[PDB]
């Protein structure tokens, strides 16, 4: 019938259409010829002339006045009137402190990848557009660490720092996450503690860091401030909460000494608010299980720990019909909800997580007429079709304001 | 420009350039990816193009192109279209076509076997009865008293206003769902519509939950006919579990014979409607998706119990551990019975195989990755680490309407 996506529930038999696809004003990576909706990072999803801006703020401004039903008001035409002049004078614009809160959750909101949207609307924004150094962004993200961690009842938060401006350096936190284990490259080739953080970890080190040794080192911060070399900042132990990871029954497991930190804080995406664009904005929710347990501790070139665990339960490594990593992986997964749930640190596990994205997707139908999901990224890394979304035919398009990948700063 | 592909694992990194061959466009846009629906939303000149790009597909295929033979081939075609608004393949073309179709299939993670496929020609065939007789070789030679071999038989193409021949099954082997008025529904719940076709042309029904249905066989322009499979010729495999005494007890068993056959084979242009293909299964089909999806044989609950696990509560991983075991049930099952089988592991590691030879072969493969990365333990096969590159080349296996 209409003339938009039609969205298939294959396990309710429920049928919707897709119609906020319609406001993307930006192209994904896919043509009519071939799709490229599995690859991570393609060329359409790397990162003004004010005409280009002004369209882009005058999109944004009509969000915003939408969102609080003002579409049409005097205050609405004169904030657009200010927006046009601030343009014209200075080449950029500034925004006003609630127009940023929403732009931040509607970012959140926009995110197609992101299984934990139905928490959109609780978001704590933390205005550091005051910012001018980078010892203050230190303070600024302790402050963050400190709010966002609550002692283990974590509270989602985003932490905005100036935007980029004509002709001035960036603000940018180097590290991909404020919490992150070393990786230390080994004469023999092979690495010590996350080998996703070899490159972040040499830099520290060319940067001044005196390296451990360990497994689970956590790395220092590597902050810049506009047009200065990166500074090193060394996040004091006691703010930075970790969790001793062990098993409800195999008592050996705690013997293996791993554990895994509280706080998922990502601090290398751009947010991207009305053309405006903020190059430092870290924020952070807490973790899906399956994150730790499955993708950081599984993954053959993260920690991969499953050979390791399916030899303390005995299980038959010489051959994959035993299903030995299936079984050892089941069992890392648990350790991580029960050590966490020990620690009462928040956390969520996969079928908690798709259930309340499933809500997630019946609200955005009725408040949105859709919602932007990256299929791949929503369903979890182990046991997909038993969660509900793996039945959930998605639609996949950018939206603005957005979370955007952003170069490395070196 | 050609996407750049990379390997997550490993670091490495393609071009697919086959992409460029593609002539059928798919569902996305740049505004809006659709790459998770399992379906797709909906003369003469056209004809011949597509008849002289396989033509020339099959020729370049056996180091003869430019040959006498292939010029002459293309004028038998284009004389034969020009005349008739259609033509016919030769038998060594059509075995051709139904190969590089399987090899084309992006959803289709065996696809490592695609050069080993028995063709059976069927398209002299004039009826349901002789569609029956077919379809009895093709499930005798394809089981193989459990040395399973894959194989395809091909029924007369359609023509120009005149009915399909159709299969109105979806595979070969399905069994019976039957619709409660409560509500509920006693068997495979994929199958209410066909159980219900059957029994309203003259099936007497069974009442359990694994009752194989007949086949209903339709010759164009006829009511289709049923036709009771002799249950010799049914393959099935008991399930039980190795160290689980109780799991036999729950009275599960699967079918051998993953034979599908309601799709549309199409080969330069002409469209076989009816033509049944079979391989052998990944353990996951069975033991993931037909007995643990919540909108078919639905076990995970009544395993979990049987196993004591807390299912108050997601957190106790209780589905996880059930599925696990009903995997390695399947996989001790069909092993014990020397039934062909191979696991999402061992698939996945072949198919990555296969990405290489094709990468090599023809620059690159296409491939489904929603489809190819299993429904349990993703990440912990390395498909689920490959970028992958999704569009439709020809010969290819498609989707059709559903005859009734
Ligand atoms: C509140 C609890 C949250 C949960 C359970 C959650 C869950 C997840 C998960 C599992 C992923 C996939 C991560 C991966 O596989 O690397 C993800 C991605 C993402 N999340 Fe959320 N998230 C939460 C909070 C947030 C917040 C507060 C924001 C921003 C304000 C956010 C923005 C994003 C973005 C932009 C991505 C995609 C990142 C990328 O493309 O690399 N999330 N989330
Ligand atoms: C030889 C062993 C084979 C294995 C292990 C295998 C494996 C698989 C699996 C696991 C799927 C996903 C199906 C689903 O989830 O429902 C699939 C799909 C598919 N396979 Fe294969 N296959 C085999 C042989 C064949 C053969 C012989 C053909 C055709 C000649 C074929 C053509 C296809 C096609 C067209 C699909 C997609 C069907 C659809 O979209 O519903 N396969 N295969
Ligand atoms: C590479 N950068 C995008 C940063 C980075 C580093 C390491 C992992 C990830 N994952 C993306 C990501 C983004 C936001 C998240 C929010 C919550 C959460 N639990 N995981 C989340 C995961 C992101
Ligand atoms: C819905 N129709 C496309 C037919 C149908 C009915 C029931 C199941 C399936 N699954 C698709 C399918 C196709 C080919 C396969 C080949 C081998 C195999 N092991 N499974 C395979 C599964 C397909
Ligand atoms: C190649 C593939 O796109 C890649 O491995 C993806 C798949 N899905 C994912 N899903 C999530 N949530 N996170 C990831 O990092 C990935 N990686
Ligand atoms: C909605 C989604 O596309 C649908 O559930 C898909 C996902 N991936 C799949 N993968 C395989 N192998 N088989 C399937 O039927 C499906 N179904
Ligand atoms: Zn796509």
């Amino acid at each position: 019938g209409p003339k938009f996506p039609r969205v298939k529930n294959w396990e309710l038999g429920s049928i919707t259409y897709d119609t906020l696809c319609a406001q993307s004003q930006q192209d994904g990576p896919c043509t009519p010829r071939r799709c490229l909706g599995s690859l991570v990072l393609p060329r359409k999803l790397q990162t003004p002339p004010a005409e280009q801006l002004l369209s882009q703020a005058r999109d944004f401004i009509n969000q915003y006045y939408s969102s609080i039903k003002r579409s049409g008001s005097q205050a609405h035409e004169e904030r657009l009137q200010e927006v046009e002049a601030e343009v014209a004078s200075t080449g950029t614009y500034h925004l006003r402190e609630s127009e940023l809160v929403f732009g931040a959750k509607q970012a959140w909101r926009n995110a197609p990848r992101c299984v934990g949207r139905i928490q959109w609307g609780k978001l704590q924004v933390f205005d550091a557009r005051d910012c001018s150094s980078a010892q203050e962004m230190f303070t600024y993200i302790c402050n963050h660490i400190k709010y966002a961690t609550n002692r283990g009842n974590l509270r989602s938060a985003i932490t905005v720092f100036p935007q980029r401006a004509p002709g001035r350096g960036d603000f940018r936190i180097w590290n991909s996450q404020l919490v992150r284990y070393a990786g230390y490259r080994q004469q023999d080739g092979s690495v010590r503690g996350d080998p996703a953080n070899v490159e972040i970890t040499e830099l520290c080190i060319q940067h001044g860091w005196t390296p451990g040794n360990g497994r689970f080192d956590v790395l220092p911060l590597l902050l810049q401030a506009p047009d200065e070399a990166p500074e090193l900042f060394v996040l004091p132990p006691e703010l930075v909460l970790e969790v001793p990871l062990e098993h409800p029954t195999l008592e050996w497991f705690a013997a293996l000494g791993l554990r895994w930190y509280a706080l998922p804080a990502v601090s290398n995406m751009l947010l991207e608010i009305g053309g405006l664009e903020f190059s430092a904005a870290p924020f952070s929710g807490w973790y899906m299980s399956t994150e730790i347990g499955t993708r950081n501790l599984c993954d053959p070139h993260r920690y991969n720990i499953l050979e390791d665990v399916a030899v303390c339960m005995d299980l038959d490594t010489r051959t994959t019909s035993s299903l030995w990593k299936d079984k050892a992986a089941v069992e890392i997964n648990l350790a991580v909800l029960h050590s966490f749930q020990l620690a009462k640190v928040t956390i969520v596990d996969h079928h908690a997580a798709t259930v309340s994205f499933m809500k997630h997707l019946d609200n955005e139908q009725k408040a949105r007429g859709g919602c932007p999901a990256d299929w791949a990224w929503i369903v979890p890394p182990i046991s997909g079709s038993l969660t509900p979304v793996f039945h959930q035919e998605m639609v996949n398009y950018i939206l603005s304001p957005a979370f955007r990948y952003q170069p490395d700063p070196w």
